[PDB]
C-alpha cells in the first residue's frame, strides 16, 4: 500500500474538509469545516475534544456555533436534507474555540460538522467570505492527527438557496436546470426529477417545478408535473419562455435517447403552457410533426432522426415571435447534431424552423442584442477547433444565420449555459455562464464580453468545485438570478448576487 500500516493495533483516523458553498445573510446551521473519523470512538473512550480557529472577520458575521453530529457524512449543510440526516446539535458561544462532547452523546457516530447561524448583515464583495479551520481533534485527552483535505472558505450572496436536492420528495437525483421570471414577477424554477439515478433519457425521468412569488425568498413544495411512466416514458430537458400574451410555455422532450431516436420511432418534443403564472398547466401536446420524422409534411425532413431543444429558456423577440433552438439528427451514419431555430408567430399554435444556424452544434442559447439582432452561443461539443464556445448571429430575427468568430474568446469544455444582455456602466455587455474547467465541468463561472471592444473579461467563479448547466435571469430590481448544477452529485442551485458584487 501506499502508506506503512503497522501491526500493534487499530488506528483511529481523522479527515477534514472546510467548506466552500456560498451562503447568505440569516441561514441556520451551515456546515464551516466537517471532521469525520474513520471508526466509531472505541468502547471504553468518555470524551471527545475538538478546538478550532475562527477569525474575528468570520466571529462577526455569525450569530451562533454549534457542533452537529450526525450518523451520515453529507455534501451539503444538513437543513438541505429536510431531516434525511438525522443529526444532533450542540450549541457553542460564539467566542469560544473549543467543544466537548461525552461518548454516550456521540453514541457512535463518525461525523462532526462545525456550523454556525449566519448574521443580518454583509457586503458581498469578493472578498466577503467566512472560514474557520478545525485545529486539534483529541479522544480522551490525546490528540489525533488531522487529514486536511480542503480550506473553508463560503462566499457572501445576497441569496442563496439549494432549491432541489438529491432525496427531495423520494427522488434520488436531480438535473438541467430552467428558470424563469414572468413579467409579473414570478419565479418559475424547473428539473429533471431523475428519481432513480443521474442517467439521461432512455431513463424514466420526471419533470419538477417549485415557485417563488417573492423574488426568491420562500419557494412553493415541488409539483410534479409531467410524470415519466417508465424506461423509455421519461420527460425532460425543460425550456421556458413567457409569450407576449403573456401565457407561459414549457418546451421538454420524452421517450427514448437522443441517439436511439429514429424517424418512426422518435424521441419527441412537447409543448404545455400555463395561463396563471404556473398553478397549472396544460396537458402536453405532441410538436414532433413540426420538427422532423414520419408525421411531418416537409419530405425533406421526415428522414431526420430526433430533435431536441437546449434546456433553460428560449427567446421571445420583440415581435412576439416565440423562438427555442433546437439540436438535430440528420443522419444515423454520424453522431452529429446541426442546429436551427424552432419558432412560432402565432403564440404556439403551429411551429416553424429557420434555415440551418450552425453545424456540428449541440445545446444553443438567444439573446437580443441592443440593435436587434440575434445572437446565438452555442455549445462545442467533442472538443471541437480551439475548445471554444461557438457563436452565430441573424438580423432577421432568427430565420437566416452566419458564424460570428469575433464573439468567441471564452472556452467551452462542453455544457449548456446561459447568457443575459446586460449595460454595465453605460456599455451594452452579454453577461455569460459556463464551467470553467478547464476541460472539465468544474468552477461554475461567468464571464462578461463588451460588445464595443469585442473582448470578454477574466472569468469569476460564482461557485468552486464540480459545476455543470446553469440558466440566469434577470430580476426586476436589477438582481441576477442564477440556477446552477453544483456538485458530483447534483443540486440545483439559485444564487442573486448585482454585477458589481462580482467583477467591482
Ligand atoms: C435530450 C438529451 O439527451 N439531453 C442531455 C444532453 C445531450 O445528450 C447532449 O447535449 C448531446 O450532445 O447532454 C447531457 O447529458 C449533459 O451533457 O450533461 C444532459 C441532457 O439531459
Ligand atoms: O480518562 C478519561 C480522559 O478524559 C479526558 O478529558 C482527559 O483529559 C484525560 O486525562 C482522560 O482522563
Ligand atoms: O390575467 C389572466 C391570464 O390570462 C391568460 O390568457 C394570459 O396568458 C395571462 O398572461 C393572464 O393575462
Ligand atoms: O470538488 C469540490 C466539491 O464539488 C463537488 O465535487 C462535491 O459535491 C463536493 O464533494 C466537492 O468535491
Amino acid at each position: 500500500g501506499s502508506h506503512h500500516h503497522h501491526h500493534h493495533g487499530s488506528m483511529q483516523e481523522v479527515t477534514m474538509w472546510g467548506d466552500s458553498h456560498g451562503v447568505a445573510p440569516n441561514q441556520v446551521r451551515r456546515t464551516l469545516v466537517k471532521v469525520a473519523l474513520s471508526e466509531s470512538l472505541p468502547p471504553g473512550a468518555k470524551q471527545i475534544r475538538i478546538g478550532f480557529s475562527l477569525p474575528k472577520e468570520t466571529e462577526e458575521k455569525v450569530t451562533a456555533l454549534y457542533l452537529l453530529v450526525s450518523d451520515s457524512l453529507a455534501v451539503r449543510d444538513l437543513p438541505d436534507y429536510k431531516g434525511r440526516v438525522s443529526y444532533d446539535s450542540f450549541p457553542i458561544s460564539k467566542e469560544d474555540r473549543t467543544t466537548a462532547l461525552s461518548a454516550d452523546s456521540v453514541a457512535g457516530r463518525r461525523f462532526f460538522y462545525l456550523a454556525a447561524d449566519i448574521g443580518p448583515v454583509a457586503s458581498f464583495s469578493r472578498s466577503d467570505t467566512l472560514t474557520a479551520r478545525v485545529e486539534e481533534v483529541a479522544v480522551d485527552g490525546r490528540p489525533l492527527p488531522l487529514k486536511e483535505l480542503s480550506p473553508a472558505s463560503r462566499r457572501l450572496y445576497r441569496g442563496y438557496e439549494a432549491l432541489f436536492v438529491p432525496g427531495d420528495g423520494g427522488s434520488r437525483n436531480y438535473r438541467i436546470p430552467a428558470i424563469l421570471k414572468t413579467a409579473n414577477g414570478t419565479l418559475i424554477a424547473m428539473a429533471d426529477r431523475r428519481k432513480y439515478n443521474q442517467t439521461a433519457l432512455p431513463e424514466d425521468i420526471d419533470i419538477v417545478m417549485r415557485r417563488s412569488t417573492d423574488g426568491g425568498k420562500s419557494w412553493s413544495d415541488p409539483r410534479i408535473i409531467v410524470q415519466g411512466e417508465g424506461r423509455n416514458h421519461g420527460f425532460g430537458d425543460v425550456a421556458l419562455v413567457q409569450t407576449q400574451a403573456g401565457k407561459l410555455l414549457m418546451i421538454f422532450v420524452g421517450g427514448v435517447g437522443l441517439w436511439q431516436s429514429t424517424p418512426d420511432r422518435p424521441q419527441r418534443t412537447y409543448i404545455s403552457e400555463s395561463r396563471d403564472e404556473g398553478l397549472t398547466w396544460s396537458p402536453p401536446r405532441d410538436i414532433t410533426h413540426f420538427i422532423f420524422g414520419k408525421d411531418c409534411a416537409d419530405p425533406g425532413r421526415s428522414r431526420w432522426l430526433a430533435s431536441f431543444c437546449a434546456s433553460g429558456q428560449g427567446l421571445v423577440l420583440p415581435s412576439g415571435r416565440i423562438t427555442f433552438v433546437a439540436a438535430i439528427r440528420e443522419s444515423g451514419q454520424e453522431y452529429v447534431l446541426n442546429n436551427y431555430v424552432l419558432y412560432s408567430d402565432d403564440e404556439g399554435d403551429t411551429w416553424q424552423l429557420s434555415d440551418c444556424a450552425y453545424r456540428r452544434g449541440d445545446e444553443a442559447k438567444l439573446s437580443l442584442m441592443p440593435d436587434g439582432r440575434v445572437l446565438m452561443s452555442i455549445r462545442n461539443q467533442g472538443r471541437q477547433e480551439s475548445r471554444q464556445r461557438f457563436f452565430a448571429l441573424s438580423s432577421d430575427d432568427g430565420l437566416t444565420w452566419e458564424r460570428a468568430k469575433q464573439f468567441e474568446g471564452i472556452h467551452d469544455p462542453g455544457c449548456n449555459g446561459a447568457m443575459l444582455q446586460v449595460k454595465r456602466n453605460g456599455r451594452d455587455q452579454v453577461l455569460h455562464s459556463l464551467p470553467l474547467g478547464p476541460d472539465g465541468r468544474r468552477d461554475g463561472a461567468v464571464y462578461l464580453f463588451d460588445h464595443v471592444s469585442g473582448r470578454w473579461s477574466a472569468p469569476v467563479v460564482v461557485n468552486s468545485g464540480s459545476s455543470a448547466y446553469s440558466d440566469m435571469t434577470l430580476l426586476a430590481d436589477g438582481t441576477i438570478g442564477y440556477f446552477v448544477e453544483e456538485g458530483d452529485e447534483i443540486s440545483l442551485v439559485f444564487i442573486r448576487f448585482v454585477l458589481d458584487d462580482l467583477f467591482d
